[PDB]
């Protein structure tokens, strides 16, 4: 429950609006642009890593002209 840690994201808009995605071990690697890590090991990310994934994912969402977006869990 930190300004320094973030559990995941929630989907804004679209059919899945309100759904959450909890950050996993693999997301940390993805926040570094690396493949791997366990995608089933739930764990909070350091806020900088959370932000990196936030911006990358929403850039993709507009790149792909999608109808939903991501917001960090508070
Ligand atoms: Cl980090």
């Amino acid at each position: 429950t930190q300004a320094n840690w973030c559990k995941g994201v929630r989907i804004l808009g679209g059919k899945r609006d309100g759904e959450t995605v909890l950050f996993t071990d693999a997301h940390f690697s993805e926040s570094m642009g690396m493949a791997g890590g366990d995608p089933e090991l739930v764990e909070a990310l350091p806020m900088p890593a959370a932000l990196r994934l936030l911006v990358k994912w929403n850039k993709l969402c507009e790149q792909m002209k999608l109808d939903y977006r991501y917001k960090l869990l508070h």
